[PDB]
């Protein structure tokens, strides 16, 4: 069973390897380390960012619609409410 675990950006600007790529796609931190072993295309290009913004260029692709929803299944703590109060508008757009 489980609890929310609500990580701030710093946070997650530490791991990045060693499964463990969690992102912030749309403020929130989204667990790629199980579609590290699933995502379609490849596993090597969702660790690349990593912990980092992997947004901009991942809506690039076209990541919107069903991929969009998807993401909030890799909802793992989302990020600290303290961040996310003051998440700025990002920008933008695909
Ligand atoms: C957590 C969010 C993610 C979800 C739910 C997701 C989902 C998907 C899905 C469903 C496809 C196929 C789309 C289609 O067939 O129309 C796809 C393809 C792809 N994704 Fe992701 N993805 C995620 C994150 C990322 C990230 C962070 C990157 C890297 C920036 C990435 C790079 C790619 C690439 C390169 C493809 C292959 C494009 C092709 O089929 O030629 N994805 N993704």
């Amino acid at each position: 069973d489980k609890d929310v675990k609500y990580y701030t950006l710093e946070e997650i600007q530490k791991h990045k390897d060693s499964k463990s790529t969690w992102v912030i796609l749309h403020h929130k931190v989204y667990d790629l380390t199980k579609f590290l072993e699933e995502h379609p295309g490849g596993e090597e290009v969702l660790r690349e960012q990593a912990g980092g913004d992997a947004t901009e260029n991942f809506e690039d692709v076209g990541h919107s619609t069903d991929a969009r929803e998807l993401s909030k299944t890799y909802i793992i703590g989302e990020l600290h409410p303290d961040d996310r109060s003051k998440i700025a508008k990002p920008s933008e757009t695909l």
